[PDB]
């Protein structure tokens, strides 16, 4: 395929709440979650609940939500925010931006969502519903530990 598990991520240029052009790099130290979302996508709205408690989850643990959003206006992505109660880091692709990415990573449908990781590979993707919690979770949570003293 165009894409595959284990394929490197382009970088995704996204502004902030406040305006400051954040790249995908910025975050490259953590498995980063990135959903492909906007205002008019109505199932983006369902699967928000299942992305809100991934991140607070799995925030500390060592992943990071990147929520790619790029609707008509700026303050309708605000209020879009404020709408879902998405509490991650949600930033504001460039119209221009959203040209390369979309299409670089195969992408001519709505919704979809990637795993990558901190060397900004595609490790996994289309994770579904609270399987996409339950994915970074049969991986990072634990069974990986090893014990070493015989519990931790």
């Amino acid at each position: 395929m165009s894409l595959a598990t284990g394929s490197v991520a382009p970088a995704i240029t996204g502004i902030d709440l406040k305006g400051n052009s954040v790249s995908l790099n910025d975050f490259k130290g953590k498995y980063v979650l990135v959903d492909f979302w906007f205002a008019g996508c109505s199932w983006c709205r369902k699967e928000t609940p299942y992305l809100l408690k991934t991140y607070n989850a799995f925030k500390d643990k060592g992943f990071t939500i990147y929520g790619v959003s790029t609707d008509r206006r700026e303050e309708d992505w605000k209020k879009a925010i404020e709408e879902d109660k998405s509490y991650w880091n949600q930033v504001l692709l460039q119209k221009d931006d959203v040209k390369d990415v979309l299409e670089s990573y195969c992408i001519v449908g709505f919704p979809h969502i990637i795993l990558v990781d901190p060397e900004g590979k595609i490790v996994a993707k289309e994770l579904r519903g609270d399987d996409l919690y339950n994915t970074v979770e049969k991986f990072v949570n634990g069974a990986k530990e090893g014990h070493h003293h015989h519990h931790h």
